[PDB]
């Protein structure tokens, strides 16, 4: 939201991606 500050969109996308990668790798480890 707010074109002046579009950084919010970046933060949310990054969070989702990180969570997915972490959980998948952890399961494989065990």
């Amino acid at each position: 939201s707010l074109g002046n500050g579009p950084i919010l969109n970046v933060l949310v996308v990054l969070g989702v991606v990180l969570l997915g990668q972490f959980v998948v790798r952890r399961f494989f480890k065990s």
